[PDB]
């Protein structure tokens, strides 16, 4: 008699899949959250561009001396680190393309502003800011996507951990714990000469199967010299 | 001889704490993410109020016929579901209070607008929109907090699962798997009359300790009639 399916290997496998699942789900979730940390900041700055744009029209009409300073503030906001860090592989085409339209469009706006072309501004500002609005919408959706993905994985892993634990403990109980109790009871019984006790099930392919057999064999005999 | 620390109870406890930790960390993470699903939307709408406010000044100066429609659009945005659902226990005082200032302030703005008081608007718009700006900042920070909290728990649970698994498998190996292999080897050896083999360690408080003793006892004797 050999042991065909050592317990050592079964557990290795079981606990490994519990682990791997834990690392995989935590790895993706944490990557996604790392990439999402500045989403709120991103949406705020991109939106501000809409206020800044209408503010520029207001400064034009009123002859404000802050026009040029407001014109630089817009430039600086548009090319702020958080928005330039959107040109990067894991960000979708829609966000990156809408962003590129806002840079082109600005070049025409800023220019027209330096020629103080107010009729132009009045005709174009609705369309101009709309384009900004769609950019911020795209960022809003992308933030929502990433967060949903995290909810999927949090909920998949926490379900998959509950599953794997359940079946692993279940298998341990039926193939190790229950049979060990039978062995112990049988050991305790023969030790006080109880001998008409039904023999152990030997059909486990692990160590408990081999011990059952040894036990039944050592016990059928030593019961009979007796 | 009794079994002082049944394996059944040890595992119950071990796998339970693996589970509980999984549920607790997933429960908090999923609550936090549920409450965070509309954070991006919230920040976008709140920001839009800044554009809308400057747009109203622009319509005042230009005599636009959209002033009143733009005035309702602001009202509707300010009292949109996503912003009114901020008056709720799990949202901090700072967000809820800044929101309340924006409702008061609007009442003065909207009124002054219906008296087309343009000098008033020019004096107050900087301060007015600033107050909106601080509200959106507060929302931005709160979104960032919640997300950091989720990162803490994702990373605490995924570490705590790796810890508990590690010690549980470790304990199983030393108290169940290693001793079972000794039993099997010992069983296999006496079955082919090897008998000067060193006796099993009996110092485990579980079933393996009792079996070791039974084995050593049944083996010291049956070795000697021989």
């Amino acid at each position: 008699m050999i042991v065909k399916r050592p317990v050592s290997a079964s557990l290795a496998r079981a606990f490994f899949y519990i682990v791997l699942l834990s690392i995989l789900s935590t790895g993706i979730a944490l990557l996604t959250l790392a990439s999402s940390l500045r989403d709120a900041e991103a949406i705020n700055i991109a939106g501000s561009l809409r206020m800044q744009s209408y503010r520029l029209g207001y400064d034009l009409q009123s002859g404000s001396p802050q026009l040029n300073a407001h014109r630089q503030l817009f430039q600086q906001a548009l090319h702020s680190p958080v928005l330039t860090n959107l040109n990067v592989w894991y960000v979708p085409e829609a966000v990156k393309t809408r962003y590129a339209h806002l840079n082109a469009n600005w070049l025409e706006m800023n220019n027209r502003l330096s020629k103080g072309d107010l009729p132009w501004y009045q005709a174009n500002i609705n369309n101009y800011v709309n384009q900004i609005d769609l950019f911020v919408l795209a960022l809003q959706h992308y933030a929502e996507r990433k967060m949903l993905l995290v909810v999927a994985i949090s909920l998949a892993g926490g379900i998959g951990i509950f599953t794997l634990v359940f079946f692993t403990l279940r298998r341990i109980r039926h193939q190790v714990v229950a049979p060990l109790n039978q062995l112990v009871t049988a050991s305790q019984r023969i030790e006080h000469g109880q001998f008409d006790s039904p023999p152990l099930d030997t059909n486990l392919p692990n160590e408990l199967g081999l011990l059952a057999k040894t036990f039944n064999q050592m016990s059928s005999e030593l019961h009979k010299l007796y």
